């Protein structure tokens, strides 16, 4: 109790916690030793101070230990595409996952139980870890879904918090290459530095000017990139990779069925006008994944390859093939 | 729920709540409609943003409505001496209360259930509102003790918060003249402005450089003063009123009995060296009360009168007389 109260005191004085201190705190929360009021206070306080690199890294190490894991790190072109949650677009990252797989890379996608969409798409998620790893290894795409004590405070507060940050940072499959979306420009560099410390090889950390935790079709996107042990920052426009920047109109959906309908349009051979808009936003994001997986040697090249897959229809077939596979696994 | 989540969102963007918004929030908390996590978040977030004048005033109005009240505002030289809690000194304000009464002013002291000390001093606090008002009216001194839903979150977080600020601001007896201690220099002016808006006549809001929510014997004290409808800020040294500034050594106590022992020394005719130190700190604080009550026309004059009472022993007799009275009331 004293440790948490002490942590809260420092935070009000804008004093960052040490790795040691954050580790103890996150352990307590995970072990159920922190009160709901204390969890709410920690989330709010850390968010307003700004979570430091050490705070986030220490929290991530604690959560990773307490996760059921697999290890598919032997696979070449292994990548995860994952966001904190931003500021109701269709499921771009899930759509991108199939493009990435169809391109010849492998995605082990860490998700938050998207889940409804896959189910709508005839993809059985009632799968254990062993069955998920089979999807990853044999189909080039699997979906990883899962602490307990944070779920209530998170829904009640409704804010973006360190627990959002920790989602991307706790892939349980041994993935080392990532496209990570975050909910502010100032979190891009820090999260890249965290991923470095957790052993990552290549990551793009992104946040668009229009407030998305992904690369936007409508605005510029701020990038922090970890590559070859170093972190750089740069800015992206769709035009930089021969894609026109368009408004997000028609890309906001009401429910899971509308999202799947738009995605199948966007990934199919005969695209509508809004389908072509969706296809282009997917190309920008799937492109980042193809690039950081190592399969393409630049972002531009990755986007090109993505574009080829999206307009050729192969990603839509990868969807269908995964559906048949999962249904086969369940029998 | 949405209102609280919206409030929390604004607070993370350092956007102050409106009076209307804070009123709804505080109502929900008071009505039990806010979750513990949400209360913890609100306390932390408001503290780190800085509670605004409107936020504090609106919160105070809501709490005042939900209080059992009396009205002793007809009494001349009516004052309350009260603090937020600061950064373990003996009970200076309780000691000061008896000096203030013995000087001919009347104190209706809002306290937080100090309580143990009075009980140790043979003062029966098992009194209803009617019996307390009798103490105030007939003895010149009574002690007012009491929401439910904040007590847990407050103890768990351990931080100073808006609920500390609200204690001084919710006297239930109709008092209009105050010495209020706060836990930082930057809260002095704001709280004075709040008290103005709540209808106060004369208040000194104080915080010492050494971190006390009272006037220190050891350091300078920052003052924000509401007088004649206007707020001014000034700084105080003990020397300004012919009292030597001494360290707080010997004034920190371990328990209630040690506090009462020191107080009776400090208020008695034959004082020890530490008793004289305590007497002087009480003179500085009781002096402020005599001044803002209207009984003295300046702070310096108030301190002089306080000093006379403290060294003459009359405050110690006021203690004994209140003790006999309360014991008589209970029979
Ligand atoms: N944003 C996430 C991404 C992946 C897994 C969990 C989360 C989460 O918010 O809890
Ligand atoms: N500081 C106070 C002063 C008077 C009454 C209550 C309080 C309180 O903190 O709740």
């Amino acid at each position: 109790r004293a440790n948490i109260q002490q942590a809260l005191n420092h935070i009000t004085k804008n004093i960052h916690l040490t790795q040691a201190q954050m580790e103890d705190v996150m352990r307590s929360i995970m072990q159920g030793e922190a009160t709901e009021a204390q969890i709410g206070a920690l989330m709010m306080g850390l968010r307003m101070k700004g979570e430091s690199i050490d705070e986030i890294t220490a929290a991530a190490r604690v959560m990773r230990e307490l996760a059921i894991k697999i290890d598919v790190s032997d696979i070449q072109y292994l990548v995860d595409i994952v966001g904190t949650g931003g500021d109701n677009l269709f499921n771009v990252s899930t759509a991108s996952s199939f493009v990435i797989a169809a391109a010849g890379a492998t995605i082990a996608k860490h998700g938050n139980r998207s889940s409804d969409l896959l189910e709508q798409a005839g993809i059985n998620l009632d799968l254990d870890m062993q069955q998920t790893e089979r999807c990853i290894r044999e189909m080039g795409v699997g979906f990883l879904f899962a602490m307990k004590y944070a779920v209530g405070p998170r829904r009640e507060l409704g804010i973006r918090s360190i627990f959002n940050l920790l989602g991307p940072l706790t892939n349980p499959a041994g993935v080392k290459r990532f496209v990570i979306g975050v909910f502010s420009d100032e979190l891009c560099r820090p999260i890249a530095e965290v991923m470095k410390q957790l052993g990552a090889e290549h990551v793009m950390v992104v946040h668009s000017k229009d407030g998305l935790d992904e690369i936007s079709l409508a605005s510029q996107t701020y990038i922090a990139e970890l590559k070859n042990g170093e972190v750089t920052e740069w800015v992206l426009n769709p035009e930089d990779v021969n894609i026109p920047s368009q408004t997000l109109s028609g890309l906001i959906v009401e429910d899971s069925n509308a999202s799947l309908k738009l995605i199948k349009d966007a990934l199919g051979r005969k695209k509508s006008d809004i389908g072509e808009k969706a296809a282009n936003m997917i190309a920008l994001n799937a492109g980042a994944g193809i690039y950081v997986s190592g399969l393409a040697t630049s972002y531009k090249q990755g986007v090109a390859l993505a574009h080829d897959i999206i307009y050729g229809g192969q990603a839509l077939e990868k969807m269908s093939i995964l559906s048949e596979f999962t249904k086969a696994l369940k029998e």
